[PDB]
């Protein structure tokens, strides 16, 4: 029992992560066989990155321009081309802790790990969601770019994030691994900035079954409500609708749970229109929107 | 910016798990050259449980009667010994990925992160801190035994916690990697039951620290307290003592950020007396102390 906002055990992204540094600019990089992924803004400066001209600075930048580093070894940098917002360095050596993986763009509500790393070293790893506004509330300081975000499925490491950018507001937005940045985002300052966010519903659900499972069953009232109902609460609190999607997904922890999802959704509800009454559910004052339906499965089950 | 609750990067630990089984019983055990770290309890059944005579269990168990799994390769048992509550189980090879470790025991308020791994697989990871009731507030399910709890520092892997027991509050009890409980939990049912927990005042004030350098300033009143003051309330509201060592340890957080740790206290009293009126610090709508100042110095830096 118990009920933790959990990373994916982070060792085989660790064994890819390497240092590029590109002039003054140092980040991380992703060391996957004979390419290292990383933002392309390390070929910037922080001035660079008001409004970077980004196949300017690179067209003047060699292969040698590129220096990678995975450990306390040097990999030659002999090829570079930008994708995007990434650049694929070929590298000399494939990465012998490649694992399996693969590249995938995770859809807003989804959550991940964050390795975040500095200098391509692993600093620390921790869990969340893709906003809905496409951004990350990550924990992320300068230097934390390129520092990869991923979902583990038995023996592949699904990387579906690349940190890039720190907003204004102090929310983060990056790319998947093809340089792709998860919403409207761009690797430059600009006005640009986040888009309003939502609460992930399907996940606020999801962790109220989680809640339910682990004994913390306060909330549950005794009603029900219509899909159409609980989207027009659902909505005026700022919360995603739920889609039937979202209730057949939420299917297996109302069989688990014996509470019909449209009956949680009556409870959340309550919960929005009510509040918490100096209540915590696992240990939380507030609805978490970051557990999918999946990992709360995953952690209320053993999987490994 | 930002500030997660961050584990630390796992793959040094991962290498060290293994599967420990002794009849139907299968926990996690740490591997460590050549030496297999597990919950003593891994040779009793659940029926055991309730008072289990361990040399007895053991004195009928053989070097053969434990099989230990690394991924799809089985270690021979060619030794037993147990200590305090952990067997340590001399193996026939030594582990390749021991990395370099030290065995330490923590103090309740520090701060560790958890590798939850079943049947010697990593699932998860995450932080927690050694409560003052010596629990933790993990999530451990059935087969979670022998998780190990850690922190690393560089190159050392400090293991400081081996999972052994949930208690029937749904918290979770273990040792230090010598088999010693924290606080006066036995490897046992039994009225066995949680002390009193408290709240880790020296990590709540770190944490509200972390929220003025991420600036999550609303709660910063324009007052101070004396450090007695601040403890009567601290006192009122089942937080800890906040000793002149506690304050010292902040040091580095008050300069950071000018607030004096007794000024940062009157602020915490604010919010123990008054509440937060519906606001969040950190994104949280409760006081976090499962952060110690040390905790938040690294991650408000970019400590790998
Ligand atoms: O086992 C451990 O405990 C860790 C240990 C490890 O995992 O080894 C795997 C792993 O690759 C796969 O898993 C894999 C990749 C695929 O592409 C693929 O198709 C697969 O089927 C598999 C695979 C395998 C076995 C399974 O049972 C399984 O389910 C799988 O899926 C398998 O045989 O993989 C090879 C092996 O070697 C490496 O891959 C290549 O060498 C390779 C990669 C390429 O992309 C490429 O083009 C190429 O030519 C070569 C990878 O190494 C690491 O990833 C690693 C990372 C770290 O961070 C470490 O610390 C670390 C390691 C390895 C070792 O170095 C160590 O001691 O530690
Ligand atoms: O480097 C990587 O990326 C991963 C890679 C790795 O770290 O190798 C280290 C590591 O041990 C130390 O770090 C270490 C241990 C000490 O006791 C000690 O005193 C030390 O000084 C050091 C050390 C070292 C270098 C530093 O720069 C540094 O700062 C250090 O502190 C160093 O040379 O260590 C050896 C090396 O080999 C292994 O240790 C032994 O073989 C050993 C252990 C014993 O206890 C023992 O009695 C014995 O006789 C042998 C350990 O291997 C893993 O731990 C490991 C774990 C995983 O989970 C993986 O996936 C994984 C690995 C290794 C590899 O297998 C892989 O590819 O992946």
């Amino acid at each position: 029992s118990g009920f933790r906002k959990m990373a994916f055990p982070s060792g085989k992204v660790e064994g890819c992560m390497v240092q590029v540094t590109c002039g003054t600019t140092t980040l991380n990089g992703l060391w996957l066989d004979d390419v290292v992924y990383c933002p392309r803004h390390v070929i910037c400066t922080s001035e660079d990155m008001l409004n970077p001209n980004y196949e300017d600075l690179l067209i003047r930048k060699s292969n040698h321009n590129f220096l990678v580093q995975a450990g306390n070894v040097q990999l030659r940098v002999i090829g570079h081309s930008m994708q995007n917002c990434v650049l694929k360095l070929k590298v000399d050596t494939a990465n012998p802790k490649t694992p399996k993986y693969k590249f995938v763009r995770i859809q807003p509500g989804q959550t991940f790990s964050v390795l975040a790393c500095y200098n391509g070293s692993p600093s620390g790893v921790y869990q969340c969601a893709m906003r809905p506004n496409f951004t990350i509330k990550g924990s992320f300081l300068n230097g934390s770019c390129g520092s990869v975000g991923f979902n583990i499925d038995y023996d592949c490491v699904s990387f579906c994030y690349m940190h890039h950018m720190e907003l204004p507001t102090g929310v983060h937005a990056g790319t998947d691994l093809e340089g792709n940045f998860y919403g409207p985002f761009v690797d430059r300052q600009t006005a640009q900035a986040a888009g309003t966010d939502t609460t992930i519903t399907v996940n606020v659900l999801a962790w109220l079954y989680a809640a339910v499972i682990n004994g913390d069953r306060w909330f549950l009232n005794r009603f029900t409500t219509t899909l159409n109902d609980f989207n027009l609460v659902a909505m005026k609190y700022n919360y995603e609708p739920l889609t039937q999607d979202h209730v057949d997904i939420l299917g297996p922890l109302s069989a688990q749970t014996g509470i019909a999802v449209l009956d949680m959704c009556a409870s959340l509800k309550e919960l929005l229109q009510n509040g918490m009454n100096g209540r915590t559910i696992l240990g939380s004052a507030l609805l978490e929107d970051e557990f999918t339906p999946f990992d709360v499965v995953r952690q209320c089950s053993g999987v490994t």
